[PDB]
């Protein structure tokens, strides 16, 4: 259908704008931290707490791991600062914090990862982009 | 990917909500009227003005018509109250009013019909749904 010409335009139509985080493997936790706390300075803590939750809830998270890769290897790699995180990390963070994460993408359907079974919870917004990069999505005014 | 369970939830995540218009063929002009003016009472006028614009700009709109259907037949049918309108009517209305129309759809990419070549213009929001039905999309707070 009739597409937006830029991601900035798409967000702007929704009264939203990007808050970019650096192009390294810590981007998801920086973006989620920015959403949760208004800044990304606790990204190492969020990475560690997210891995801790995944381990505590191993039976829930082993299904996410790409086959023939041991769960231990997956979470050990994720524990290292700079390791790019994926959807399973978003699920873990969302469940740990009992909230939802809405994911924006240029000319793609808006996604929602729900951390609870509840009906009215806190909702965080991030943007998925090239490679494995995530940014924070904030209100304009 | 991870989809919203309802259209209401999807809009709510964006701070938006549906304002339903009746399930008849006047829905697009009622929805556009609601967006433009805050109410749908001028839907007959918007239909007539939209057809007038399409006729004035025939060379621009003939390409939209499904082949072997005469342009005259298309616009004559569209002029009748109750005739369901399509994308070409949105383009015509947007160009006539020199604005943009953003179209929401459940678990589909957000669309944008741009009425001008400009960079900063007024933006109207509607929702496309089952059949040929459109509703108005408004801010929650």
């Amino acid at each position: 259908g009739p597409e937006f010409v830029s991601f900035a335009n798409q967000l702007q139509a929704l009264g939203l704008k990007l808050r970019e985080v650096p192009g390294d493997g810590n981007c998801l936790f920086r973006a989620l931290g920015d959403q949760l706390e208004g800044h990304s300075r606790n990204h190492l803590k969020h990475r560690q707490e997210t891995v801790d939750y995944m381990i505590k809830q191993r039976e829930d998270f082993e299904p996410f791991v790409e086959d023939d890769i041991p769960f231990e290897k997956h979470v050990a790699s994720l524990a290292k600062p700079g390791t790019f995180a994926g959807n399973d990390a978003i699920v873990a963070f969302a469940r740990n914090h009992q909230l939802n994460v809405v994911i924006h993408q240029l000319n793609a359907p808006l996604w929602q990862i729900r951390g609870t079974e509840k009906s009215s919870v806190r909702e965080l917004h991030i943007a998925y982009r090239y490679g494995e990069h995530y940014d924070s999505v904030r209100r304009i005014n």
